Formats: structure tokens, sequence, C-alpha cells
């Protein structure tokens, strides 16, 4: 008897005993931030059931929303066990399912307090998930209020954007300054720029060492006939910072996950002042602290050549097999030669199989088992790239958030590798 509103309830003991089946999928129904390890409700242990999907009852107002589950290969011949910090947060996603052809839907009702708070039941979480904050936490730290995974005295909220202030005077986080990533890269190069240029941008904005940096931006719908489509790729812009920042030795930097879009989904307050700068007169630290993030084209093409070492494409697949460059400002078309390719998405300013429709950063274990697929894993020293290097910092960003300990950004990309005529290149379909 299907019955679309009362729904079965699962027991600890039967999830408990169900763990491990290939028949089983278990869906966490929380925001994906707490699905990776941030303690939303005050649980001591954070993160999620062992084995579980994410899937956030938000995005049942998005009109893909089957399109999602269905993508991430739930099916009706599954059985599904839905939880949240409620049972009652699970009845709509769970009359969902049952509206559209899954007939074994369960609610597991005691994920918070009692599996949480077990410490025999298994928990997973991303590793460094501190790095990747909410909105709530980030209001927490502009209210001043007491704030888990913080205990600095010092911050700032930077806007990311390219050369388009407007993203940032149309409405941004209260208290926020902007950020045009031309102050931190070249566009010469389209490389981070010299330790002597970071050291005074930095302190130019306000930046120290030893502040924790909030970095955002806004994402605008780039498109690809407007001159710069950059300027609408906000929050990939901000990850491009975060990645120059953290080489350049900012010691604690963090990521709004899915950058203004989370902010305003809140409900939190905008603010549209131009908010003027804070100077300050000494970075604190060497310019570059940490240089490992960071290769170059000589340490790339050792990486080509070594057993412990590889490049890794985060390019769209038309500029994978050279029918476009992806870009209005290169004219060269193809790829370098023995590169790892982890496809980004629809094309240079889009960055879909790493991100959900809200811009959330994807499933970390989807990202995670697909990289595998390829040979990219952590025990090898990577080095993300694209063509100059935003896309290959976002891919380099969630490695790092995985807690993978030898990751890095090969800056100088496809637009580096290709200005060099000596350089081999491939084409077409492989
Ligand atoms: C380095 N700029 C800012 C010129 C890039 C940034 C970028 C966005 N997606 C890939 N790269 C551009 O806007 O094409
Ligand atoms: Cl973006
Ligand atoms: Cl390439
Ligand atoms: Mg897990
Ligand atoms: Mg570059
Ligand atoms: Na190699």
């Amino acid at each position: 008897h299907k019955n679309m509103y009362d729904h079965t309830e699962i027991t600890t003991d039967s999830l408990l005993a169900l763990l491990g089946s290939e028949k089983v999928k278990i869906i966490d129904v929380r925001s994906a931030d707490a699905y990776n390890g941030w303690r939303m409700r005050g649980e001591v242990r954070g993160g999620h059931i062992k084995g579980a999907k994410s899937l956030p009852a938000k995005w049942l107002t998005d009109p893909e929303w089957l399109n999602i589950v269905r993508f991430k290969q739930i099916r009706p011949e599954d059985a599904i066990v839905l939880y949240g910090y409620t049972p009652e947060e699970c009845e709509q996603t769970a009359t969902r399912f049952k509206e559209n052809g899954y007939n074994n839907v369960s609610v597991f009702h005691r994920f918070h307090p009692d599996w949480t708070g077990n410490d025999a039941f298994p928990m997973d979480r991303l590793e460094q998930y501190n790095r990747l904050v909410p909105a709530e936490w980030v209001n927490g730290l502009i209210s001043g209020e007491e704030i888990p995974e913080y205990d600095n005295d010092t911050f700032i909220v930077c806007h990311a954007h390219y050369r388009n202030r407007d993203a940032y005077l149309s409405g941004h986080i209260p208290g926020a300054t902007d950020m045009d990533t031309l102050a931190l890269e070249s566009p010469e190069t389209w490389n981070r720029r010299t330790p002597e240029e970071l050291k005074k941008a930095l302190e130019e904005h306000g930046i120290t060492a030893s502040t924790t940096v909030v970095l955002y931006g806004k994402f605008m719908h780039p498109d690809n006939a407007d001159e710069f489509p950059g300027s609408a790729a906000g929050h990939i812009g901000a990850i491009r910072l975060a990645f120059i920042m953290m080489y350049a030795g900012v010691e604690d930097v963090r990521v709004l996950n899915g950058g203004y879009q989370s902010w305003t989904d809140a409900g939190f307050a905008i603010s549209k002042d131009d908010v003027p700068k804070t100077t300050v007169p000494e970075f604190g630290a060497p310019i570059p602290s940490r240089p490992e993030f960071a290769v170059d084209i000589d340490e790339a093409k050792e990486m080509l050549q070594s057993e412990d070492s590889d490049l890794v494409c985060v390019r769209s697949y038309p500029e994978y097999i050279g029918e476009v460059s992806g870009y209005n400002y290169i004219k060269k078309k193809g790829r370098i030669p023995g590169a790892i390719f982890a496809e980004c998405g629809s094309d240079a300013y889009h960055m879909e199989n790493y991100r959900n429709h809200d811009h959330t950063t994807r499933e970390y274990h989807e990202i995670e088992d697909i990289w595998a697929k390829s040979g990219i894993i952590p025990k090898k020293h990577l080095a993300f790239y694209c063509g100059t290097g935003w896309r290959g910092s976002e891919a380099w960003f969630n490695a790092l958030l995985m807690g993978w300990p030898r990751v890095s950004v090969y800056d100088g990309g496809w637009f580096e590798w290709s200005n060099d005529p000596e350089n081999p290149y491939e084409t077409g379909v492989p």
C-alpha cells in the first residue's frame, strides 16, 4: 500500500544493518555545509552517516530536481532512506520521491542526537571542511558572535570580481570590501603577480598574513558574447584569489560556499555602500610562504615525465579536443600532451562538474570518485590547470578541502604553454 504522505520509519538497528548494502541509498537532506562537517545544531560530531549522499531539501524548488537525483544515480529500484536533523525535515522530500516513481522510501528519525551522539555509529566529513564556510558563519563573524572554527581577532570579508566593481556595488555582504582579481594576477601573463606586488596589494586592501580573509564572489550569468565573460564568474574569481592568497601566505583563508547566492538564500541583509579600504602597513610574513601551491612551466614539464606526478586539465571538452580555445583572447587551440582530463563543465566560465546548481561545491565523494577513475589520487603530486588558472584553482581548492597532501595549480596553463611555439600539443578527439 503506497502512501504519498505517511512515510515508514526505519529504526537505528535496521539502518545499521544496511550500511553496506549496494541496494540502499542513504540521503542527507540537510545543507551541504552540515553534510561536509559543520556542526550547525551544536552536535558534538558533525558530518554525515557513512556512505550517505547529499541532497539538500532546499533543492526541492529547483525545476531540475529529478534530474539531479538521476544524475546522482539514485534510482527507483533502490531502497531510499532519508534523514535530516529531524524527521519532519524529510517529509516533503520523501513525498517528492514517491511522486516520481520511487516506491521504497523510508525516513530515519534518529540521526540527531542519537547517531551523532554515539561514537560507535560511523560518520564521515570533508577533512578540511572548516575552510568552506556557510553563510551563517560569516554572519556570526561580522556580528561579533561566537562561532565555531574561529579563534582569531582580525578578519576581512572580500568580494572578488574581475574588472567589474558593479558586481560589488550592486549588492554585497555588509562591511565587505571589493578586490579586483587584477590586484593579485597580471594581465600580461595571467599568472599571480610578483611577491613585491602581492605584498603591496594585500596591504592596501587591509590584509595581513594573520588576518582571517573570507572570500566570495557573485555569479552573474557569464555570456561568451561579452568582451569579459569573467566579470560575471565572480565566485570562480573568489576561489582563484583564495589560491593566490594561500600561496602568498595568508594563514587563514575561507571561501563562502556557493558565494553571494548563499548569503541571499539565507535571507541576510545586503549592503550597497562603497566601503573604503582600511590599509595596513606590513603584511607580516615573507611572500610566498607556501610556494609549493604554485607550479610554473618547467616544473610542470618535469611532472609530465615523473611517475609520482601529473598535470590535471580542468578545461571544457570543446577546448580539450581543440574545437575552440575557450577564450576570446587565445587564438591557439589544442591541449597539453600527457595531462589527465578532468572536464570542468560547459565552457571556460562555468564549473558544472564541480558545483551544484546553487554554486556550492559538488558532493566531495562524487568528485573524489570521478577523479580516481582517471588516476587523479592523493598519493600523487598533482598540478591542476586550465586556460590561465581560474578553473584550475577551483579544482585545486576542492582537493585541498579533502586534505590531499600535494596539490598545486600549474599557473601558466594552456595560455602560457601555447604561447611558446616550440611546445608540443595535441588536437582532435583522442
Ligand atoms: C584571467 N582572466 C580573468 C582574463 C580569465 C578568468 C577566467 C574565468 N574562467 C577562466 N578564466 C577570463 O576572464 O577569461
Ligand atoms: Cl562564478
Ligand atoms: Cl590542455
Ligand atoms: Mg561520506
Ligand atoms: Mg595563469
Ligand atoms: Na606523469
